[PDB]
């Protein structure tokens, strides 16, 4: 049911429900030759919606709003990127353009205007340490401290228990590693006990790629890096 890789075309944007309040975007792109599935969080806000990443790419990212405005029918009015990479913060473009404010910490946001990526538009106070934590409205930030990227955040829905985990986290099928360029091997482990430590009643662990799972998706990880 959870939508994969070979039935997303590159260019449209699928909606999973998670909980209520609570979906996920599934979108797809080429990296070095091949194409990938990603995830993305939506979570209601009142009578507006707040969008946790990208959908990968600006004409990805269009066809989110469109499929959102489709499925939903309420603005988004806000946005946070979990980390630097352009499926986190590709679009962000798409979205000012649209009236959605953008968000990353100054973290993620330098990190992107170093590698020439697009950049959010405003800073995330509260998370320039490992274990912080700030609220966003419906959500929690949490960083964790480096993994598989020096700046990426996990996000937390406390009235759906639901941690997206981004891209720190792996789906269970995935056993290698893959690109860690930008990671902290050493670090990763030490990052991920500190979600685990922060989050034990996570009922749903949505991982950057791939199918959802549990905090089962944590320890996996670890073993993987
Ligand atoms: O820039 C990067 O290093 C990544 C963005 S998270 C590319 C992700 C592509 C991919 C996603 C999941 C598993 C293997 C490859
Ligand atoms: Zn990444
Ligand atoms: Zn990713």
């Amino acid at each position: 049911e959870y939508p994969t890789v070979s039935e997303i075309p590159v260019g449209e944007v699928r909606l999973y429900q998670i909980a209520d309040g609570v979906w996920s975007h599934i979108a797809t792109q080429s990296f070095d030759g091949a194409v990938y599935p990603s995830n993305g969080l939506i979570v209601r806000d009142g009578d507006e919606l707040l969008l946790i990443d990208t959908a990968w790419g600006a004409k990805n990212t269009a066809a989110l709003l469109a499929e959102i405005e489709k499925q939903i029918g309420l603005p988004v009015t806000r946005a946070v990127s979990t980390h630097f990479h352009d499926d986190r913060v590709g679009g962000v473009d798409v979205l000012r353009a649209a009236g959605v404010a953008t968000y990353a910490s100054p973290s993620t946001r330098r990190l992107a205007e170093v590698e020439g990526n697009e950049i959010p538009t405003h800073s995330l106070e509260g998370l320039s340490s490992s274990g912080d934590a700030v609220r966003f409205g419906p959500v929690e930030l949490f960083y964790p401290g480096a993994a598989h990227s020096t700046d990426n955040l996990v996000v937390y829905v406390p009235s759906a228990s639901v941690l997206y985990g981004g891209c720190a986290i792996y789906e269970l099928s995935r056993t290698s590693a893959g690109n860690v360029a930008d990671a902290d091997l050493a670090e990763w482990p030490t990052s991920i006990e500190r979600i685990q430590q922060h989050y034990p009643e996570a009922q749903f662990v949505i991982p950057g790629h791939g199918l959802p799972g549990g905090l089962d998706l944590l320890k996996h990880t670890t073993n993987v890096v």
